[PDB]
């Protein structure tokens, strides 16, 4: 009945909820890393937290790419930083080289610095489907924080991020994110 | 046999049926909300109701988008308003911000004001597939009404709606809907 | 075992076979209804029948649409008329309104006048895939006739039809149909 | 409990019946092939068929030879053509060489193009028994047809034939044949 | 343990292999029939045969179409001729009418002259995906031959073919085929 | 078990087939010995062999005699030479004396040099039945060869022969023979 | 139990990791063969090896094609060379003919010189989706080497390769590859 | 058997060994952090490693303090950095304040950035026992590295360190360390 | 009931047989490699093969050395090349150095390129036993070929060879070889 | 109980006995075949036989070689001729080529014309052991004869022989033989 | 189930291999000791090691002697030095006296300083067999080393050696050695 104890435990805990949107970004050939969980700050509201831990019950990521000028590729890597000490990770920490085709960095994946949640490649064609999107929903895990406010120094172990990278600087991408979490 | 009892009960109940069509609508960047169950009004006909309750056995939504002038995105959110007190809900009650990429409103979803039945995004490309459609069929639930006629004030707990929102004002969408319901 | 005697029974019965083709038709905004089983007439040949009943073992419908002039939609509704009294059914008997987005007629579906076998929508784009097709194969049922020849008055309960309806008058569609049937 | 079911199925099926006679033919040193099942044509009578299949329950062949001028040999080969595509098969399809002593064609027998039902050799002597006959009765099989009328093009898989070949051109042979068949 | 006999048996039998390619053919509105297994001729090599039988363990067909001048359809029907007596079958033997939309010939399918292995339609659009392909792998059956060399008269019962038919004469199609077979 | 396995082994083996005719020979008072299996030579065709062994599944001998000038006797001895070293055996190897009434050679039979398959005597009368024939079908055994071509030196252990001997030189006899064999 | 033992063994072995990228290659009508595992050289780093064996736990191949000038096809064949003696295999070793439609080489596949891991065809259309990609992850096997450095002479049994071949010289393809391997 | 497995595995693995000494250091009131596992570098010797992981079977730390000028306290904190990304951690990451009496940093301990292996305080008195020492032996865990050589950037998750802090700058402390590890 | 199957399958398969003799060879200080199974070529005779596989049931090697001028050593290594791609292997592929005392090549033996069947050393003395010989019989395995004729290019995986090497150029060695094989 | 009955049967049967010696023969490079059982002739003595059969219970062969002029090899092949028709077999019937190194004749061994009882090679050296001998005892089999006296024509199925062949004409060999046989 | 784990463990470990040859040495009356395992040095190649331990799975020693001038004796003692501290053992450490007939040193054998693997004496006669050889294969044990390179100081506990001693200074001996070892 351990599955029953877990359930009733959860019925006593508020499932707080945080939403984020990030629209109108340029595709990046060298890549960028975007914060997802950083925006849950200390405070008393439904989308805030008490202390330096929350536990994500589920979270959802929506990504979108639109080709501009040339047909092009957008890659989105949704990941957990298991070992974050107050930074936004770099592209080269996640990828072997800063290229949209690159495989993961062998060292950081060997030691499990990161866990990859989803790796999505969208090809947007100006002679075909020039707009593409993907939404992904996943159960979550503990998130630890190193500080109270929405700055990079507050990220901690379990922080959630998304790396974007592609083969042009000209196309535009949008994202949004929701986390449902307890905070007991 | 409680399953055979349900079966036998439903065979004594008329399965009334209501149909609706809504076409030639422009895409909305701030969103709109369409009524679906509101059109079942008090009366004696096959697509009407006695009293202020019906029970939807099954219902079906057909949505369609056509890109005009620019390639563009159409989002359709089919939802149940569990707590309706005589209104058509606003876009911002359902979505955190009035943007086609937005996640759900954290507060109204935490409290289960709404239940999302299906959330559909169609990307219509003028260099590709410019017309897209989707039909979804689902078992239904109780619908309560707050009045006799087809006005917002008659919507009640269980009312069914569709939110439309997109990234352009220029393309056109169409929808249709059927509900099969008992009224005993 | 009955599943066995059923097997042995069928091995003593000739599986007669009827094929039909219907090419180069215009898309119809008000819709049309095409005959499928009507062409099995009284006679002694492999694609004919003795008496006024056959039993369809399996039947197969192939539909195809080609956009002309504008990107457009073709809908094909394969159906059985459970109650036919010597007619070709009208579009409005099947659909609530004569529009390619319409839901079914609530009255005729409530009373089970028709059974929908498959409902197929093909979106043909002159900036994308302008030619689309679908083949569907299904087990069949009894077909009764009201006369000997290939005229509407000969359709009877169980007659098989296809409704075609779309959003333009200028695209072209094709269909073909096969029925494999016993006639004992 | 099938055996008794086979019996019961058969009691519901008309056992149609077809008879043929073919008298006064000359012995052939190069052989000839005679039709037996071909004469069952599409029609409504007791010795006709609905559609392009019948199932022979039993069939019977009677052959007879009479020596004239010299003592001589008549051979009769009763056979099924499992693969007929609308022909009367040739002597060389069945026999390795066109001689009354020949063994079967190795290729057509290997691939089971033909099944030999009975192979009968009668030696008719003008100093002994100058007239000889043989009657053979066997259970039958499915017969498929490729058309409606009594022409070679209507023979199909399962067609029944008799090859006659001997060592003189002058003796006379007679045959007759009956098929009892269902036609459900 | 009798299932392991089959396996044990097959480890003692050489699995010979034959490959074929057939590139750059025009789409045909009246259709053509292409040989697939005919090219396995008598001889001592890995892609030849001893005698007039082989047993296909598996075989693979790859088809491809490219639109030229107009958007168009290519249909490919992979089939076994269960009753071949030394021909390449005609289009009308397989199809009711010589049209890319046609259903199968009712007579030849009734009598099981042919067994359809796969029926594939590719729609190639010059405003979309102008090149399409399909690869299909299936277990095989006995193949009998009527002669030694790669001519039509050598086809026999079990011979494997592909019918090609489409709605234009101008597009080009390619095919390739492999059979893995035992020859004991 | 062993019964099914044997059956299954044979389903994977080509049953090759060889046919032979030998017409119009004179009755021989000193006897002759005719080759039957010798004519299966090395090669790739249906009536040839790989290597120096085949296994006869079944074989059939047809013999015929016709009296000329005087009533007379024809004897046909169908036999296997279990020990053949590249010869056509002599009459005296098989028969004690070279006379149509003779019993077998005591020595060669004691040591099982030969196995008698069938011994047939036909008395043909010019005042009665002047023409007689007999067909015999038997399961077969291994046949080894000592060479590749249809010459006496290629006969080997298991070779099949027929001795003919009679009481006149003037009558004529005919024979034919078939062997069905595997060659794995 | 041997299952949990596989578990405990592997937790004591370092899972070394190697990554590779190969961008901006022209499509090849005669094909090329690319090295994948060759780049793991003798050394002490995370992406190197001790001795001449490693065991690939998992490996991942990402392929991508972009049509240039004409719509065109790119095929990628990921394979293991079970028998490599210090070479990069040739296109004719893997394919019956050097054509993007070709089936596999009958001889090298019969003898299991190669094991095909995945065979991918991407059709890239300049009127449609001009950019396409595919990522494939598979468990791996032992890899033996014939030398220490990243040259063809160091490939050995188990070496991993990708063959690229298409129908134009003008389009561009990219690939990347990761192997996770033990080196105990 | 299970516990035997672990023990059997280990007899097949070389237990490499690394020793370190660090003598004659001043007591630090603000503290210092010393590297312990960092000195195991890539190479082939008994005290080196292949790749970027080793597994410490056991490790031993010896610490010593000598009071000089004033009686004083030396604290030594042996710890594992579970999340190291290529640094030597600071005193303030481990201790709430940089004082020898401080409790641990609440945040880094909450999130398990560090695991404390042992925390030892030696009070050295110039009127009593002026020299004190402690040796501690513990089983070990996996160590991951971020580089090949003995620099801070090579430290990785599982790196082992010792923090020293006290209440004078004048006393002297010594330490030494051994790790016994597998490297398979 | 499974061991009986093996035995039963083999009784239906011809045990073909190939013999070879290779007399009067000089002893070689740098070694030579002799072909043994290469001489079985495609064809229809008892010592030939159909296709590119045979299965050796048993094979026998006889080797002999005679000292001339000086007492000397002859070594013979009977081996299977598991990975042959159409060559005669070199001495250095099999042996670490080209010397009659050499141990095997570490790399090719590690990866199982070769399987050593028998390694025989004969010391022939002009003051003692100047002639020595050895005969070895072993069960065999599958042999694959890469072509039809007796050239090195036709050797394939499973090819059988003998390496000869010694300490003089002047003595003479002889060999002979037989393989008994199935070829189904 | 096959063991007891068999023993008792033999106690009632005279075990007759025949001895032979054959001294002072030259080594033969083309080989010779010597008779062993032939010398048991019809008669009433202990070393003779009644009729044309005996059963060898046991037999013993002693062979010896003496080098003269040159060190040389003597081979002795003791064999049974299972199919003898009154000859002394030739060397080429037994050996592939007439050389002391030859393997057996593939054809005559395949068909089991001969059974090899023992194959012995003696290397006689004028600088070592110049005289060698070997004695071999085996259980025997049935021997059939084709005549009464000690001439080649009396040899029959089961006759026992010895083939001698070597690499010189000048050395001398001796043999002796005994057969113990029943003659009931 | 510990023979399964042992087996499974070893399938994950590279079996490295080292080969050695040592030709053309003089017989020694006072003896010599040759190194065998010392040549496995630290490095990354197939015949090298990581760290200071390997585990020999099997090893093989080949020894050979040739008499020169006088008939003479060669003795070879293959042994493991269980206690080596970085030397090459002396002859008197192994043998009681430095004479080829000596028994072992009582003190070093009592304390098990050495384990004798094989002790071989070859008597080479210039009036008989002047060349003799022996190959010995044995399972191995752990080998520890005391340094990185192929010098005496690197030998450690488990080092493998061969002592050679004889009764002449003028004959020549050869040896070779192979170790197969894991290095995990
Ligand atoms: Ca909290
Ligand atoms: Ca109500
Ligand atoms: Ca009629
Ligand atoms: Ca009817
Ligand atoms: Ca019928
Ligand atoms: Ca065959
Ligand atoms: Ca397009
Ligand atoms: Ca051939
Ligand atoms: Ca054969
Ligand atoms: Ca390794
Ligand atoms: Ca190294
Ligand atoms: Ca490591
Ligand atoms: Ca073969
Ligand atoms: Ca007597
Ligand atoms: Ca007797
Ligand atoms: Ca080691
Ligand atoms: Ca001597």
């Amino acid at each position: 009945t351990m599955r029953a104890v877990k359930r009733m435990i959860n019925t006593h805990l508020e499932h707080k909820r945080f939403a984020l949107i990030n629209s109108g970004n340029t595709n990046a050939t060298a890549g960028t890393v975007q914060n997802l969980s950083n925006g849950i700050i200390q405070g008393d509201d439904i989308n805030q937290r008490s202390g330096d831990q929350v536990r994500i019950v589920s979270h959802k990521l929506h990504v979108r790419g639109t080709a501009i000028t040339v047909s092009q590729t957008f890659r989105f890597i949704w990941f957990r930083d298991n070992m974050n000490r107050g930074t936004t990770p770099t592209v080269l920490e996640v990828l072997n080289t800063a290229n949209f085709m690159s495989q993961y960095n062998p060292i950081t994946l060997q030691q499990k610095r990161f866990t990859i949640l989803k790796d999505v490649t969208l090809n947007c064609s100006l002679t075909g489907e020039s707009i593409k999107d993907r939404i992904i929903n996943l159960p979550g895990q503990l998130v630890n924080y190193n500080g109270a406010t929405a700055v990079a120094a507050s990220n901690g172990p379990g922080a959630i991020f998304m790396l974007q990278i592609g083969d042009s600087l000209v196309g535009l991408w949008d994202s949004s994110y929701e986390a449902v979490y307890t905070d007991a």
